C-alpha cells in the first residue's frame, strides 16, 4: 500500500514512525504523464518490499510539502533512513527506482 501523505505534520510523522526503515516518497502530479504511468509499479513495489515504507505525495494537494522538498519536476523519489534524506531522483524510471531501493535499503 502507497500512504497518502495530506499535510506537512503527517509527513513528519510517518519519517518518524518509520524507525530505521527505508521511506521511500512519490511526489507526484496528476498531470504528469509520466507519473500516472509508473503509480502501478509503485504501488506493485509497496508489496514487494514489505520492510520498505512507500508515501505518495500529490504536489498540487499538498502545495507546502512540495515547496520544502524543493520539487520541480514530476516524478522526483526522495529517499529517508532514520529522518534523513538519504537519496532523491526524478523521471519515471523503473529500473533505477527499484535499484535505488536496494541500495539504500
Amino acid at each position: 500500500m502507497v500512504k497518502q501523505i495530506e499535510s506537512k505534520t503527517a509527513f513528519q510523522e510517518a519519517l518518524d514512525a518509520a524507525g530505521d526503515k527505508l521511506v521511500v516518497v512519490d511526489f507526484s502530479a496528476t498531470w504528469c504523464g509520466p507519473c500516472k504511468m509508473i503509480k502501478p509499479f509503485f504501488h506493485s513495489l509497496s508489496e514487494k518490499y514489505s520492510n520498505v515504507i512507500f508515501l505518495e505525495v500529490d504536489v498540487d494537494d499538498c502545495a507546502d510539502v512540495a515547496s520544502e522538498s524543493e520539487v520541480k519536476s514530476m516524478p522526483t523519489f526522495q529517499f529517508f533512513k532514520k529522518g534523513q534524506k538519504v537519496g532523491e531522483f526524478s523521471g519515471a524510471n523503473k529500473e533505477k527506482l527499484e535499484a535505488t531501493i536496494n541500495e539504500l535499503v
